[PDB]
C-alpha cells in the first residue's frame, strides 16, 4: 500500500500521543466512542481467523509430524513454558525490590483439578469450535491429525483417496487463514493507531504518582525478560536474536496492542510460518502457548502483589515471596481466558496471600492497579507473545 | 409428480378459501392445530438449507468473480435497494391519501450506529453459521472466497491442490443446496395450502371494515409498485418483464406464502441460478437484499402511520410525512430479522412520529393493525423478494 | 498394547469387585473423586466421535445406498424396534410375577405430538451438529447424502467433480472416526475399571433386601430377552448367535459399562463395520436405534412399576398390566435423552398407572428403585445395544 | 366468549381503557350514595 | 344509545378460600396492611 511497518510505528507513536492529548482534557469519553471502534475492528477480524486457523493448522501440523515427537515437543514446551513462567516472577519481585512501589501509601491495615484435565476432551467436536474453546479444540484437532495419518497408509486406495482429498481441503482452509491474515494486517496501522489511543485516554492519565513506579517496575521487567531469558536463551540455542525481532515484529507489536494473546494467534502463526518453522511444531505450541503461558502477565502479577503489600506496611516474609510466585504461575494456566485475567489472578494471589479483598485499604490499593491495568496489560502481553515464538523456534531448533 | 405449478395454485386458490371459511365459523384454532402444522414443515425445509447455501454459494461466487466488482456490484445494489425502498414508501403515501383509511374512527387523541457495523464481523465463522446470523456469513465467505483465488494462484502447486479441493468440496455443498430445494419445492403445493388456510383463518375474519380500506391500500401499493418500479426498471435495462415473472414465479409464491425473506431465500437463489445470472452476483447480493430490502414492508408501513394517524385526526404535516419515509427505511434495514419485523417498525415510527403507544388510543388503532399483520406480511414480502430478484437482475446485466 | 479383551474383563471383574469392597466400608465418595474421573476420560473420547461418525457416515451411506431401501430398512427397522420394545416389558411382567419383588414392602396407600415431528427437520444442520441433537442429524445426514447421489449423476463433469470432492472428503472425516474408535478403545479397560468400581461403589451396598429381588428379575429378564427374542430372531434369519456375541463384544460391553446409547454408539458402529454390513444400512438405524429403541430399559420399567404397585398392594388389573407396556414404549420413544430416562420414564408411567408420585409411599417406594438405578441401568443398556445390533443384522440380511 | 387476546377485543378494551376515569369519577359517586342509602333505609327499619 | 355502532371493524372466533379469609389470622396485621374486611370482622 504505502510505508507499512513504518505505517504502524506512525500510528502507533502518534496514537499514544494524540490520545495521552485527548486524554488529559477530558475527552477519553470522546475518544471511547469516536475513536476506539476502529480498534474494535482490528481485533474482530483478527479474532474471526482463530478458530479455523487454530484448527485446520493443527490437523495438517500433526497428519505431517510423528506421533511420538508431539510428545517430545510438547513435554519440552510444557516444561519450558513453566520454566520461563516461574522464571519470570522472581524477575518480577526482583524488579520490585530495585523500584519500592508501595512506599507512599501512607495508610496500613491488618487483619486475616481433574475437572479441567477432563474438560480439555471436548464432548462435541462441532460445539467445541462454535463456543471459541482453543483447547479441547487443540485436542481434537491433533487426534483428527494423526488418524489421517493412519489411514493414508491404509491398503485400501479408495480409503487413502478420502483421507488425502480431506487432508488437502483442510489445508485449503488452513492456508487461506494465513492468506487472510495479511489482508486483516493492512488494516492494522488504522487498527492500531486506534487500540494505543484509546488506552492512553483512559489510563494515560493514571500513570501519575506511586502508579507510575509500579507501570516503570513492569516495563523495565518485562525489557529485562527479553534480554536477560529469551535473548540468552535464543543465543544458548543458535539463533540470532535480533532476527528474531524482525521476524516476530508484527506478531509483537499485535500482541502488545491488542492484549490479547487468543486474539493475536494468527499473526503469531503466520510469524512462524515466515521464519519457517515447521507446522507440526508451531501448530501444537503457539496455541497451547496462547493459553499455558503468560510469563509477562505472571511478572506484573510479582511486582503488583508487593504493590499492595508494601502500602499497607505488610511483612511479606521472603518465604512467602516464592509462594507469591507459585500461585501465580499456577493461576495463569488456570486464567488461560484473557478477559482482564490480570486483575483477576491478582485478586486471586491475595486470597491465598492472606490479605483479604473485603478490607478498604486493600481494595483501596487494588483500585489503584485497576486504574493501570491495561498500561500494564499491552506490555505484559507483547511479552507474552514473544515468550510462546521464543519457545517455539528453540523446541523446533531441537528438530 | 402431478400438475406442479398449478398444483401451487390449486392448493393457495383452495386454501385460502378454506381457510377463510373454517374462520368464520370460529374454528381457527381447529385449523392452528389441525393444518398449520403442515405449513410449518414447509417453512421448516427452507430454513434448513438457507444457511449452507447461502454460505457455500457465496464462497464459490466471491472466487469465481473479480474482487473490485463485488465492490461495484456492492455499491450498485446497496444504491439501487435505497432508492427503491425510499420510492416505496413515497408509493405508500400515495396510496395513502388515494385511500383515506382513518377517516372512522371517530375517536381522536392528543398530547405528547458503530456497533453494528461492527457485528457484521463474526469473531467465530462457526459459532456465524451456527447460530442463524446471515450478514456475518457473508461476509466472512467472501473473504474466504477472495483468499481462495490468491491460493490458487500461488506458485506452489502443493497449495493450489489444497485450494482447488477445498473449492471443489465447498461447491458440492452447495451445488447439492440447490438440488434440495427442488426436493423441497415439491412439497410446496401442500406446504403453500396449509399456510394460506392458517393466515386466513386468523385474520380472514379481520378484513372488515377500515381495516379493509388499509389492506386494500397495500395491496394495490404492492401492484402499483411492481408495475411502476420494478417493471419501469426491467424494461429501462433491456429484460423482459414478463419473462421475469415466468422465472421468479416460485420465488414469489414462497415468499408470499412464508412471509420470510430468509425462509425463501434458497428458492429466490435457484430462481437467479434458472435465470442463468452468475453466482458472483446474485451469491452477495440475494442474501443481503434478504436483510436490508424491505421495499414491500416499507410500504405498508407509510400506509399504516397514516391509518393511525387518521384515526386520530392527526395533522400529519406533509414535513412530518417525509420524516415517515425516512425512519421507515431506516427501520427495515434495522430491523433485518423478520420475526413480524413489520409491526416492529410500525411502533418505531410511532415512538418518532411523536404519538407515544402508551396512550390507549394510539393503542387501539395499532391493535387493529396487528390484527390484519399476516394478511400484509404476505403481499409485504412477496414484494420484498421480487425487490431483490430485480435488483440483482438489473446489476446483473450490467456486467 | 497387552492382553486387550481380556484388559477389559481382568479391569471389569477387577473394579467391580474393588468397588463393592470400597463401597461396604463407606469409601464412596473417595472412589468418586478419584477413581471415577478416569471413568469419565472414556466417556468423553466416545461421546466426542459420536456427532462427526453420525454424520459423516450417514451423508456416505445414503449416498451409497437406493433411496427407496432406506424407505424399506427403515420401515423394517421401525417395525422391528417396536415388536423388539413391547415384547420386552411383557417379558418384563413375566419376570415380574416370577419374583414377587413388592412383597414386604408391608406398607400400603389408596388415593388418587406433531411438534416433536417437526422439530426432526433442523432449521440449522449447522447449529444441530454444534448442540448434541442427534435425530434432526440423522434427518439432515440423509438428505445431504441422497442430494449428491443426484449430483454425481448431473451431465455436467464440473459438477461431479465438486461432488465427488465433497463425498471423498466427508468420508474422509467418517473413515478418520472409525479410525480414532480403536484409539479410544485402547484406553477402555483403565475406563471400564474405573466406570463399574464408582458404580458399584455408589450402589453395590444397595442391592440388598427385596432390592437384590427387583434386580435379580431385570437381569434375568435381560439374560432371557437375549436368548429368548434376539437368539431366536439370529437363528430364524440365518445368522450365528455366537459369532454375533463375538463381533458385538467391546459394543456390548462398553454400552453396559458407560450406560449411554449415545455414548456408546461409535463402538457400535464399528462393529457394524468389522461385521460387514452395508454402511448404507447400519449408519441410518443404529444412530436411530440409539434414541427410538430401548427395549432393556423398557424391560425394567416393567418390573419396577410392579415392585411399587406391589409394595403399597395395588391390584395392578391384567388389563391395567398392558397399559404399562403401552405407555413405557411410549416413554422410551419420548425419552430419547438418557440422562436417568429410566428413573424419568418410571415417573411417568405412574404419573398414568394413577399412582401419584406425591404420595409419599409412592415416592418412599420410589426412592428406593433410585437406590439402584444404575445397577439396573449398566445391563438394560447393554441389552439396549445389542438390540439395535441385532435388528441391523437382521435388516441388512434383508438386503 | 370474546377472548381479549383478539386484537379488535382488545383494540375496543383499549377505547374504554382510555375513558376509564370519566366514568369512573360518576360510577363511584353512584357507589356511594348506594351504601348511604341502603344505610339510611336499613336504619329507618330500626 | 347504540354505542358499537362504527366501529366499523368485526371479529370472530373463541370461594371457599374468600369466606375463609375474612377472618384474619394478626388482627393487628390485619389493621396495619390495609385489610378492611377482616377488620369489620374482629370489629365486631
Ligand atoms: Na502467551
Ligand atoms: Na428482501
Ligand atoms: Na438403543
Amino acid at each position: 500500500e504505502y510505508p507499512v511497518l513504518q505505517k504502524i510505528l506512525i500510528g502507533l507513536i502518534l496514537g499514544a500521543i494524540v490520545g495521552l492529548i485527548l486524554g488529559h482534557y477530558g475527552y477519553a469519553h470522546a475518544v471511547h466512542t469516536y475513536v476506539k471502534p476502529f480498534g474494535d475492528l482490528f481485533v474482530r477480524l483478527l479474532k474471526m481467523l482463530v478458530m479455523p486457523i487454530v484448527f485446520a493448522s493443527l490437523v495438517v501440523g500433526a497428519a505431517s509430524i510423528s506421533p511420538a515427537r508431539l510428545g517430545r515437543v510438547g513435554v519440552k514446551i510444557v516444561v519450558y513454558y513453566l520454566l520461563t513462567s516461574a522464571f519470570a516472577v522472581t524477575l518480577g519481585i526482583i524488579m520490585a525490590r530495585l523500584f519500592n512501589p508501595g512506599a507512599g501509601i501512607h495508610l496500613a491495615v491488618g487483619g486475616q483439578l481433574v475437572h479441567i484435565l477432563l474438560d480439555i476432551v471436548p464432548t462435541n467436536p462441532f460445539g467445541a469450535l462454535a463456543n471459541g474453546q482453543v483447547l479441547p479444540t487443540i485436542f481434537f484437532a491433533i487426534i483428527l491429525g494423526i488418524a489421517i495419518t493412519y489411514l493414508m497408509n491404509s491398503e485400501n486406495e479408495k480409503v487413502r483417496k478420502s483421507a488425502e482429498t480431506l487432508l488437502d481441503a483442510i489445508n485449503g482452509l488452513a492456508e487461506a487463514m494465513y492468506k487472510i491474515v495479511n489482508g486483516v494486517m493492512q488494516y492494522a496501522p488504522i487498527g492500531v493507531f486506534a487500540l494505543i489511543a484509546y488506552v492512553m485516554a483512559e489510563q494515560g492519565v493514571h500513570v501519575v504518582g506511586e502508579l507510575a513506579k509500579v507501570t516503570a517496575a513492569v516495563y523495565v521487567g518485562l525489557t529485562l525478560q527479553i534480554l536477560l531469558v529469551y535473548f540468552v536463551l535464543l543465543k544458548i540455542y543458535g539463533i540470532d536474536p535480533i532476527s528474531f525481532i524482525k521476524h516476530a515484529k508484527d506478531a509483537m507489536l499485535t500482541a502488545f496492542v491488542t492484549r490479547s494473546s487468543s486474539g493475536t494467534l494468527p499473526v503469531t502463526m503466520r510469524v512462524a510460518k515466515e521464519m519457517g518453522i515447521s507446522e507440526g511444531i508451531y501448530s501444537f505450541t503457539l496455541p497451547l502457548g496462547a493459553t499455558i503461558n503468560m510469563d509477562g502477565t505472571a511478572l506484573y502479577q510479582g511486582v503488583c502483589t508487593f504493590f499492595i503489600a508494601n502500602a499497607l506496611g505488610s511483612h511479606l516474609t521472603v518465604g512467602q515471596q516464592l509462594t507469591i510466585v507459585l500461585t501465580a504461575v499456577l493461576a495463569s494456566i488456570g486464567t488461560a481466558g484473557v478477559p482482564g485475567a490480570g486483575a483477576i489472578m491478582l485478586a486471586m494471589v491475595l486470597h491465598s496471600v492472606g490479605l483479604p479483598l473485603t478490607d478498604p485499604n486493600v481494595a483501596a490499593a487494588y483500585a489503584m492497579i485497576l486504574g493501570i491495568d491495561a498500561i500494564l496489560d499491552m506490555g505484559r502481553t507483547m511479552v507474552n507473545v514473544t515468550g510462546d515464538l521464543t519457545g517455539t523456534a528453540i523446541v523446533a531448533k531441537t528438530e
